[PDB]
């Protein structure tokens, strides 16, 4: 009986937390997915290797609303987003990097194309995808 | 029993994630209250719709230590701050958002005067606050 | 049974803001322990304030690991730092703020010496540490 009072305060301040962070741009929610970046650009192990260490993982959009956000992102910082998808195994067939396939997508007309050896996923500051090779350095984007 | 362990490192973790954003002047904790800004001036509408999006609402001091923090914060920025009141039903009375009637004040002698249409309250960077028109560029506080 | 799903929510807001402040270098994290700084140079006396207003102690490291996380801290701001010990009372055996005696150590070869009347401790760049005089300014590095 005295959980409520003390889980009620508990989530007045983990909203208080996440409303400082979301107001000052630290952050972006949408529905349970919380996306942040440190500014960086790096190639996309290093993205994975940043978002890791802080305890989450290399965004990917599942829905147009993630997409956007997504996007805000970055052409706030103006750079392109590497995403967390990958088609090293057979081209065509992107996967996300548990291994499940990709469901929503957002190619720029005629993409995927161009190769080949072209693995990873960049998004364009319009929001569409494009494939590329994994190496160029992109903003480091995290979803938590 | 495994729930005090579990409830203990949650309010650790969060006492840890408050005690870095006040560390940095992220925020302000004035008793169950936060209030943060995030650097802009607006107008009075822009501030709302800002504090809503974050899942707060625009600050308005209740008590002298709340009044006193939102004008730290407005020294800080040497800027006006706009309060969560209004009276643009009847002059002269002034009410919170949520309708009811305003209780602590702290008006700079002679205020409200001056009009007539003036809705809206701003706070002096001392701390007083004078009623002014909704339609200026104030800095956006507020309260989790 | 609808606490499981309350408590993970909280538990996942939790590491989302932690995943955020981490991400962006706002903190650091060492088992139980979050490391953080407001970019200041003080001395020891109010260092020890400001971490108290934010709800945490001036950080000392207790392990190799916590140690080579203030000393990162510490060259990433190009400034030594003091940490939460004394010999105040009898030159040579140094506490903690709490009473208790120091026991993981970390001193430059040589170290502790030259006084006399050096009552605090700072560590250098390199993580190793140096006791000295407590009105130098030093980077504030705060533990939670
Ligand atoms: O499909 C695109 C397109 O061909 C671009 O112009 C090229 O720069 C990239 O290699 C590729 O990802
Ligand atoms: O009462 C004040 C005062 O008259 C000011 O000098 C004026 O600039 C504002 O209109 C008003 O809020
Ligand atoms: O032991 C050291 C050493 O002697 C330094 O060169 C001196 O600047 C300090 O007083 C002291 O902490
Ligand atoms: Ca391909
Ligand atoms: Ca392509
Ligand atoms: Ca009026
Ligand atoms: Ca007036
Ligand atoms: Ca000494
Ligand atoms: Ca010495």
């Amino acid at each position: 009986e005295e959980l409520q009072t003390e889980l009620y305060e508990i989530k007045h301040q983990i909203l208080q937390t996440m409303g400082v962070l979301s107001l000052q741009g630290s952050m972006l929610s949408v529905g349970d997915k919380v996306f942040s970046t440190n500014g960086q650009s790096v190639n996309f192990d290093t993205i994975k290797e940043m978002c890791t260490r802080a305890g989450g993982n290399i965004a990917v959009p599942r829905t147009p609303e993630e997409n956007e956000a997504i996007a805000s992102i970055a052409k706030k910082y103006n750079n392109y987003v590497y995403l967390g998808m990958i088609d090293d195994q057979t081209e065509g067939d992107f996967h996300y990097l548990d291994g499940a396939s990709v469901s929503y997508t957002n190619w720029y007309p005629g993409e995927p194309r161009g190769q080949g050896k072209e693995d990873c996923v960049e998004m364009y500051t319009d929001g569409t995808w494009n494939d590329r090779g994994c190496l160029q350095y992109r903003l480091a984007v995290c979803e938590f």
